[PDB]
């Protein structure tokens, strides 16, 4: 059928009509996919575990292990995946600890490049790139349109914001403002991802906004909670400047420099 | 010979010699030259080309479609020719049509575990790519080059012959023939001494490309200088000639 | 004691009481399996090679490889593993070369996380933590109670002393003293791993006695000669600072500064 017949299903599973699943790939108790999924050849599946619609987990991919972190010890925690995914080979997912939310989330039209991991307790928004051995080490918040090019190191609790950008290698130990560019091990502020902006149809009178905000964070020798309060006009006024704004002040580990 | 348990495709292509291990699948439109070696759980993609006497070694996904955005369906190719090691784990990718549709791999080359050989790259012969080396797309890689471990390669980045790059290194411009490269981003620190004796070189021949190297990189020179300096020593010694048009055709600028 | 008949046993390997190998695994020739050990599925095992008792190893780890340069070829080499180790989703571990040790020796109580790379000849102790794509790149020494944070890369012949810690992106080209921590690429010496002896049940005087052992070799313009004959006292009081002194008068290949 759809089912390859080399393929464990436990009896347990709950799998829509149309689901494919390849040889040797083991779909666990408590795992759940949605309609239009294909899951290719030598995956592991783990639960408890839902996957949405339409979504692409390729081979040799671990998607809802335990984390290896000492702090787990056992408990029913989960993972849930949205739609439109694609997990490309070889990418480790684990689900989450009681410790913070029991849940590791990941939204819609993601794309998951090879031998990249999304740690315990990780959320990841729509629209996202992590590109080959991106690494998140746990309980990493990344919102919508942000890219991480490869070998990305995300340290623990960081925010990676909006249409944020990692250049190759970058070593995140603070948080990514909304619409900010970083390279470099350790990650160092360069820009803002004007380029994205461009390609998502930003308003010029945005685009400038934002501009701006960057001057009034990085360039003006301001204090954060300083920075903040120059923000707040503009914030009011454009719903970008309001999303950058609003990283900073959530932005738990400081912002990258 | 082909393990009862694997899975070839009806369109695939297997000299008689050809061994697969078991829970392997050899994919449509994939040819596998004599004397291959296909090992346990491997993914191999066509249309795919793989020469002879190779070794293909378990969780590798040979010929896969790129994930970039910009491919999108097109039938692009992938070319590895003979004698190629490819360990645990790696991942090479079919070209686009951007490009010149074509990832192609050439022959004595070592891929070691969960490398990376990212759409439209060129490799030639003898190169060494240690663990985890990510080449990022349309890379050029010539003959003798060693990447260690982890190296990080730009897209359209030149990898000159028999040149050298330090673990961790992270290589955004052209590294020129013989040079070895190190740190984050990639500086130039020397020439591999040691590739040469390996080739046998003549003591001429080292002394002619020590000479080069300071020329280039030590002497103060612009690029252009340099390569007018260099023209006797190119035209007396081949091995200097190597040095000397890698710096010449690398248009983007070369690792300082 | 549950073997997969999927798993494919050499007649020449050796199971102990309880070990459970997963379907689609290999245990080839000369493999021995001590009791309790739980093969997770898709694992390649290669021998020479003794695995003892409680261990787990996950899915797509090749374990008893052999080094890819052909220039190490010559037979037999070893791998040898203790007890209660965790081997996570596609370690690399390669037995030694004939060049050198002939074995790569792994102790007890050890967490190997996805994808870490254990080099030819190397030796890692007991209770080490290897985070994420942790490369030991050949003949590296891991002394007991030592965290690589993910991505960090190890030189050949490098030694990582006892309690000692390295942060994620580490590329490490010298010995690590025992307790200090080092971050960036290239490694530098930060401090010491102050954290890791409070939760070993340091006394605070060694921890004292190791916060001026500190600053004798680091911070006091001494040669290394001068620090370890300065040192001799503490290290006659402290065993924990005959630890500190012992990994800096056996690094001849220089120590992180
Ligand atoms: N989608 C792709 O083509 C590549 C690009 N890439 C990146 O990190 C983006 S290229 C950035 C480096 C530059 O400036 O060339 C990448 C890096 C490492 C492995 C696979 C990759 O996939
Ligand atoms: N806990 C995990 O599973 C994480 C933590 N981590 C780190 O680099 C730091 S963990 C410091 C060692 C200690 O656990 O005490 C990490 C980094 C990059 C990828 C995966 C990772 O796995
Ligand atoms: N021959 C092998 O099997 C090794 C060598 N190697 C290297 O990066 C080259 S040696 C690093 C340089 C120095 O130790 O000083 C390496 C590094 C990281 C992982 C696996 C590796 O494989
Ligand atoms: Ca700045």
């Amino acid at each position: 059928s759809l089912i390859d017949p080399r393929a464990i299903i436990d009896p347990s599973a709950r799998l829509a009509a149309d689901v494919q699943v390849g040889p040797w790939s083991i779909v666990g108790a408590e795992v759940e996919i949605g309609e239009g999924t294909v899951i290719g050849p030598h995956v592991v599946l783990k639960g408890p575990t839902k996957i949405g619609k339409h979504n692409r987990i390729y081979q040799f991919s671990s998607v809802g292990e335990d984390t290896p972190d000492l702090k787990y010890k056992g408990e029913p925690t989960r993972l849930v995946i949205g739609d439109h995914n694609v997990i490309r080979e070889g990418v480790t997912i684990h689900r989450g600890t009681v410790q913070d939310r029991a849940e590791t989330t990941i939204g819609d039209h993601n794309l998951i490049m090879a031998y990249a991991h999304i740690g315990h307790d990780s959320v990841i928004g729509n629209h996202c790139i992590l590109v080959n051995n991106t690494a998140l080490a746990g309980h990493v918040h990344v919102d919508d349109w942000a890219i991480l090019s490869g070998y990305t190191l995300v340290h623990q609790y960081c925010r990676i914001g909006a249409h944020s950008f990692s250049g190759m290698g970058s070593a995140i130990g603070k948080d990514v403002p909304a619409y900010v560019t970083v390279f470099g091990n350790p990650a160092e502020a360069r820009s803002m991802n004007f380029e994205g902006m461009r390609r998502r149809g930003f308003s010029s009178e945005a685009i400038h906004a934002l501009r701006r905000a960057y001057k009034v964070v990085y360039r003006q020798g301001h204090t954060v909670e300083e920075a903040l309060a120059e923000l707040a006009e503009s914030a009011a006024q454009f719903p970008e400047v309001a999303v950058f704004r609003d990283s900073i002040q959530s932005a738990t580990r400081g912002i990258t420099r």
